[PDB]
């Protein structure tokens, strides 16, 4: 996260480190046995861990637990990353608290304006690598679809929206790809791509999740 702040010990308890040895992405608890991430974030060895605050220190709260499977959304597109999302089962189920808990998923899409919260392990600095220990925030609104189409001509579709600050300087970054985008309590994004981190005219694209509620629930339903 470039420009955010430290978002002070478990006050994010739905978000979840994806660890094969080093953290690599981020993701969601959204009921005690599910992970919601992107699909670009999978990889076979994954072990979850929950009520991390310090990622390189046990302080206590923590769950480590492995993947029992991880489910690509079937027509993910690699090179578009059109269907960026993937949902991974845990082998046990997670023992939820105040320091763990799940976000619920939205009923209707928000609305180009709403205020949302980001956070994540990824890159501070958008010119250079700084990987934080504890976890960063950082608010950012959700863009019209006009601004966002203008700054990504030809490459946003109707499962992606933008969020962040044309103006530079505040953005999510690599580390932070699979982590969630909370608004008024319910999960409408997963941080999925961007050009560069808090580039000037160039914000951050997320997988528009209130488009995959069925798709989730059904997947979920049958596994
Ligand atoms: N500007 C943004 N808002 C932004 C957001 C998420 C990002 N993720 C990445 C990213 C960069 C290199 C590798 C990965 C990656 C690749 C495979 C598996 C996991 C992460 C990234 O997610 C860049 C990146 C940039
Ligand atoms: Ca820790
Ligand atoms: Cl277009």
């Amino acid at each position: 996260i470039v420009g955010g702040y430290t978002c002070g010990a478990n006050t994010v308890p739905y978000q979840v480190s994806l660890n094969s040895g080093y953290h690599f992405c981020g993701g969601s608890l959204i009921n005690s046995q599910w992970v919601v991430s992107a699909a670009h974030c999978y990889k076979s060895g994954i072990q979850v861990r929950l009520g991390e605050d310090n990622i390189n220190v046990v302080e206590g709260n923590e769950q480590f637990i492995s993947a029992s499977k991880s489910i690509v959304h079937p027509s993910y597109n690699s090179n578009t990353l059109n269907n960026d999302i993937m949902l991974i089962k845990l082998k046990s189920a997670a023992s939820l608290n105040s320091r763990v808990a799940s976000i619920s998923l939205p009923t209707s899409c928000a609305s180009a304006g709403t205020q949302c919260l980001i956070s994540g392990w990824g890159n501070t600095k958008s010119s250079g690598t700084s990987y934080p220990d504890v976890l960063k925030c950082l608010k950012a609104p959700i863009l019209s679809d006009s601004s966002c189409k203008s700054a990504y001509p030809g490459q946003i579709t109707s499962n992606m929206f933008c969020a962040g600050y044309l103006e530079g300087g505040k953005d999510s970054c690599q580390g932070d790809s699979g982590g969630p985008v909370v608004c008024s309590g319910k999960l409408q994004g997963i941080v999925s791509w961007g050009s560069g981190c808090a580039q000037k005219n160039k914000p951050g694209v997320y997988t528009k999740v209130c488009n995959y509620v069925s798709w989730i629930k059904q997947t979920i339903a049958s596994n």
